[PDB]
C-alpha cells in the first residue's frame, strides 16, 4: 500500500511540535510555498527548486549534518522519536549515499528516495 | 560476555559454502592466519594488520566495494542471504561512515563496529 498515513499518532505529533521553528526559518529563507511542502509530503513527487533549498535548510536548521553541509544519517535517525527508529530504518536503507552537485541537490535525492521506498509514512512539514 | 551463535542454522551454511574460494584467495594474497580469522570470529577483538587487510580483501573479491575500494553498505546488504537482512539492519546501523587511512583500516573499522554492536551474530569465514 502507498497512500499516506496521516492521524493521531502518526507523524509522531511530538516531531511535527519540534519541526515549527525550522519550518518558519526555511520557508522564510526559501521562499518555498507551505503547498509545494504539502504536495510533497502527501501527494506527487514534484519538482520545484526552491523545495529543494528548503530540505536543505531542515537538515542544517535540525543540527544533523556534518561540517561539509551533508546529512549525517546516524545524527538524523537518532533525532528522530524511538517510536519510528524501525520505520526510519527501512525507509532509508537503499537511500545511504546521495548524489548530486549542491547539497538542496542532495537533499532532495534523499527525500525523494525516502518517499519512493515507504510512501505511506513519508512526510514533510 | 555474550555467546556466538554457531550452530546447523546459522551462520547460514550456504554462505559459509560460498565464501570458501574467497576465503583462499584472500589469505593467499594477505598472508593471515587460519587462527587470527577463527579467534576474531569467535573471540576477543585483536589487531593483526594481515587479517585488516584480509578483511578488506574479502568486500573486493565478494564485489561489494565502490569504484575506490570502499565499501558499498547497500552492496554489501544486498550480497547477504534474505535470513541475515534484519541481523545485518541492527548490527550496522551505529557503523555507516567508517574512518581510517587504508582500506585495509576501513575494513577492520567495520567489523569491529559490527562485533561490538552484535558479538552474538558477527562471524568472519
Ligand atoms: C528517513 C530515514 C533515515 C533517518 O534513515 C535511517 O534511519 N537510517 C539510514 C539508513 C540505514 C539505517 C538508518 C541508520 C541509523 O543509524
Ligand atoms: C527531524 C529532522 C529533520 C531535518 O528531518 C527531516 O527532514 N525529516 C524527518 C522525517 C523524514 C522526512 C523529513 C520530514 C521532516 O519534515
Ligand atoms: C554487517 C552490516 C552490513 C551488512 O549492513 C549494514 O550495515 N546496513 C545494511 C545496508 C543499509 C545500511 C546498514 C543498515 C544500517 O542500519
Ligand atoms: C558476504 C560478503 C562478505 C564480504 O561479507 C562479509 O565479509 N561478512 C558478512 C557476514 C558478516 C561479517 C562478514 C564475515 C564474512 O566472512
Ligand atoms: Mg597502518
Amino acid at each position: 500500500d502507498t497512500t499516506p498515513r496521516r492521524d493521531a499518532e502518526y507523524p509522531p505529533p511530538e516531531l511535527l511540535e519540534a519541526l515549527k521553528p525550522l519550518h518558519d526559518i526555511c520557508l522564510g529563507k526559501t521562499g518555498v510555498t507551505e503547498e509545494a511542502i504539502k504536495k510533497f509530503s502527501d501527494e506527487e513527487i514534484h519538482e520545484d527548486e526552491k523545495l529543494k533549498c528548503y530540505m536543505n535548510c531542515l537538515f542544517h536548521e535540525a543540527k544533523v549534518v556534518d561540517d561539509n553541509g551533508d546529512v549525517h544519517l546516524e545524527k538524523l535517525h537518532d533525532s528522530l522519536p524511538s517510536s519510528m527508529h524501525d520505520i526510519a530504518m527501512h525507509m532509508g536503507k537503499r537511500c545511504l549515499y546521495p548524489e548530486g552537485e549542491t547539497l538542496c541537490d542532495k537533499a532532495f535525492w534523499l527525500h525523494k528516495c525516502w518517499k519512493q521506498s515507504d510512501p505511506k509514512h513519508y512526510f514533510l512539514v
